[PDB]
């Protein structure tokens, strides 16, 4: 349904184009930019998938243990008539007991915002109960696309969750690899 | 169908967020940046909508009479966990008889690329004959959304066309206003 088109739109428009050349940006940020004494940013992009489609624009305010650190060197590409369209990513630190536990490139999945707004708009004809299924369907279709993909070899880890600690949730995924 | 979700995704993710503050960027580009002797960039964003979903990434190579001139001051905004996500636009000149006839902010509608790719991917389950309808449906739903919209007051002009001169086609729209 709607999530299927958004899931493919996510892969074709963003993931297919930044995942193949994300490791090099992380290498550049670790070697030439990262504080000489603050460890290394992980090699994988971690994508948050809140099934309730609650996607705040600032990660830091969604969890005190998560706070912005830096941005990777931005990626530019001529896209659909725009010269040097800028694809940017933000590096975040994860705090356990007040000490930095993990550093990674973390972001939400923006198509989930689009689903949330469509449920809020009258002309979209989208219901709140419809949203919760489309949120799950979006994650499924995204998983299927990345399962056979020449860009998500070891570049992309999905983080889905339903709320009855996000920092502990993300940390859980980093330590599994 | 798929186009409906992409059409709303286009409005909610891009148009709702740059149209309200596009005129000011054009003013800044005309007053503080534009060559003192090259006229003024139009106040409206013109969006190309090729119904065949053929969307080249460089406008200049799609028509010799269209050629890149400059970029507007980029718009930044914290979006879905990305700090200072950059929304950029490119200014193009239109050539009639080899002399500059019009200058405007011109770009393709990227969701049409997404539709084209989905028709090319096996797992998407999207057909080429399905595409041509979804291309039309995408334009219709976009028109409906902008018809009652507090951001497309006089900010956005859609340019749809089917190929049996793009520069003459775009020029035709500028002179109607
Ligand atoms: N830089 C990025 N950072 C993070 N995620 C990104 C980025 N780029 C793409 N994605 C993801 O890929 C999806 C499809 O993207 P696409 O190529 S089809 O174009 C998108 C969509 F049609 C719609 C946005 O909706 P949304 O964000 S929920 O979906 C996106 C998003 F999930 C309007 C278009 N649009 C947005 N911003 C710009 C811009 O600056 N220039 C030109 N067009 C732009």
């Amino acid at each position: 349904n709607v999530a299927h088109g958004l899931a493919w739109s996510y892969y074709i428009g963003y993931l297919r184009l930044i995942l193949p050349e994300l490791q090099a940006r992380i290498r550049t940020y670790n070697q030439h930019y990262n504080n000489l004494l603050r460890g290394a940013v992980s090699q994988r992009l971690y994508i948050l998938l809140p099934l309730d489609c609650g996607v705040p624009d600032n990660l830091s305010m969604a969890d005190p243990n998560i706070r912005f650190l830096d941005k990777l060197p931005q990626q530019t590409g001529d896209r659909a008539g725009i010269k040097d369209r800028v694809y940017s990513n933000s590096i975040y630190e994860l705090l356990e007991n007040g000490q930095r536990a993990g550093t990674c490139v973390l972001e939400y999945a923006t198509p989930l915002q689009t689903l949330f707004a469509m449920s809020q708009y009258s002309q979209a004809g989208f219901s709140r109960e419809d949203r919760l299924e489309q949120a799950k369907l979006f994650c499924r279709t995204l998983e299927d696309i990345l399962a056979d993909a020449p860009e998500s070899q070891n570049n992309c880890r999905l983080i889905a969750y339903q709320e009855p600690s996000l920092s502990q949730e993300v940390l859980r995924h980093l330590r599994q690899e």
